[PDB]
């Protein structure tokens, strides 16, 4: 048997501007998405027998123009940088996003690199095999997804929270 | 150095009429006392390491004329049972809320059995021993408290949350 209780993670989703983050969020938590106020969501799934409630947050589009404060990252213990497979730039910014994370967020927020747009394969700029070489070199999880299509957007979410929970369980054995 | 996550744990007062759940609530919630809706209060709170964020819910008074509905206890993790030292009434009830847990609570709940009004000592009609030795019989957590004069107050709840991570805790390495 199994105990009722629920672990409470905060996520948040960062990335350029138009890589996809807000229909990232919708299509995880009410499977809808958009071509071209809500904060934040709250999905709760299964993760390894375990009831996690994921409190995944999202910009309101600031980051097309500034950067965003501090308080967005306080509390959380995951990410999710965005970028878009079809535009070189979005990728080239995840150095950026990586600075934003060791400047505001958690010393120990578990990083998971995610490319989303993969329906837009014929206008692919940046190969899957780089960003792959890439996160691992940045001990970062990795995933390609298409919030268009619904594609890995369950296992970029599923992914990073299952890391959290067996990252968080292997270090409680002290 | 820790992860930053929190544990959900609801918790349910349950005990007759007067015996003090809400002003147990109020106290431990908001430190406010009152001689004679606001369906349920959370506080967080460290234990053992680990931020616990505690559900705790409490009746608007309808258990002085009906039985509590079977939602209220669905999700609990822990529950109180107060009773009144001055009324014995109050405790023979005990065996009765034991039923109440046993028929609509999830089947492994944590109970904790809450003495309150310690205060009114010249009106004891319950011994201290006699209620310890019951709890350790079913057991059952024990603990004496006044929720007008904050004695134990904390404490009721920090035990019966403490017990229920070690007790997860314990049950997780299986
Ligand atoms: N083709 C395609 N377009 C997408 C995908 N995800 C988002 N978009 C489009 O990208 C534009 C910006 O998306 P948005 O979620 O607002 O990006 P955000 O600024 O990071 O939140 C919208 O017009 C979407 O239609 C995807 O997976 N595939
Ligand atoms: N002397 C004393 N009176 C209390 C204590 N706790 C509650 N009461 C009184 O008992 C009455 C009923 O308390 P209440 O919290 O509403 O009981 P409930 O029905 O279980 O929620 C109120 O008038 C309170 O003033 C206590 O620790 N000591
Ligand atoms: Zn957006
Ligand atoms: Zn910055
Ligand atoms: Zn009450
Ligand atoms: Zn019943």
């Amino acid at each position: 048997y199994s105990y009722d209780y629920e672990y409470l993670y905060k996520i948040v989703l960062i990335g350029d501007s138009g890589v996809g983050k807000s229909n990232l969020l919708s299509r995880f938590t009410r499977d809808e998405f958009n071509l071209e106020g809500v904060e934040f969501a709250t999905r709760t799934l299964e993760i390894d027998g375990k009831r996690v409630k994921a409190q995944i947050w999202d910009t309101a589009g600031q980051e097309r123009y500034r950067a965003i404060t501090s308080a967005y990252y306080r509390g959380a213990v995951g990410a999710l940088i965005v970028y878009d497979i079809a535009k070189t730039e979005s990728y080239e910014s995840v150095s950026r996003w990586l600075k934003e994370l060791k400047e505001h967020a958690d010393a120990n927020i578990i990083i998971e690199l995610v490319g989303n747009k993969s329906d837009l394969d014929h206008l692919r700029a940046v190969p899957t095999e780089e960003a792959k070489n890439f996160a691992m070199e940045n001990n970062l999880l990795f995933t390609e997804a298409s919030a268009l299509s619904s594609d890995n957007v369950d296992l970029s979410f599923h992914q990073l929270l299952k890391n959290i929970y067996e990252m968080i369980s292997k270090h409680q054995l002290e």
